[PDB]
RNA sequence: CUUAAAGAGUCAACCCUUUGCUUAUCUUCCCUAUUUAAAUGUUAGCAGCCGCAUAGGCUG
């Protein structure tokens, strides 16, 4: 499948994995990501890494994503449109903690709230170390990190690059 | 075979009483604490809903 590159550049001044993030979210918030682009990171060995990789089938060109990226041209760099027979495709993985699954219980199984904390009291509270990007979301008004681990290549994928089931 | 060799010091108790260390003091003047600077380290691990799951997936 042919692919391109978004590299952040000079983003000293800035962390680099927050032009990372607002990559990401500039690339969510114009489309790009319909149901069939992903993403992939060459480097993430403990950061998510300094380059998008969109691996898209029928393919991707140059001037739709730099019309898409026209805001972090002073510190993107795009390559032109090179071929990978294998992308290493990764996929949403996300985190539960305590109050989540408490009101879960409450609109699920229809319990009390004090049952609710019994039942969930020595339970819970995993800790995801994976990297990971740090997301704006739009529809539901607040920010999170979205962590990305690897997995099997899926035909489909999300509004964000990463594998469906 | 070492002035070798050897040896029971025991007992008992009333230190008493008394008392004026008082008096007066000038510490005091003086004066530059000054000038910087990214908090970075992803700085957050969420909100619903798909479900028997506090297994596993999806949505932004």
């Amino acid at each position: 499948y042919n692919t391109i590159s978004i590299t952040v550049v000079d983003a000293d001044d800035v962390g680099v994995n927050f032009v990372v993030s607002k990559v990401l979210s500039t690339l969510h918030n114009k489309g790009i990501f319909n149901g069939e682009v992903g993403v992939t990171f060459p480097r993430m060995d403990k950061n998510v890494g300094d380059i998008i990789t969109l691996f898209s089938k029928t393919g991707v060109d140059r001037k739709v994503l730099t019309s898409t990226l026209n805001t972090l041209t002073d510190f993107i760099h795009i390559g032109k449109p090179k071929e990978a027979d294998k992308v290493k495709t990764y996929r949403k993985v996300d985190t539960k903690s305590k109050g989540k699954l408490i009101r879960r219980c409450i609109k699920r199984k229809g319990v009390s709230a004090e049952t609710a904390e019994s039942l969930y009291g020595n339970y819970k509270g995993e800790k995801c170390k994976l990297p990971y990007i740090v997301v704006n979301s739009k529809s539901t008004g607040q920010r999170f990190s979205m962590f990305l681990e690897e997995c099997e290549n899926s035909e489909k994928f999300n509004s964000y690059g990463l594998c469906i089931v």
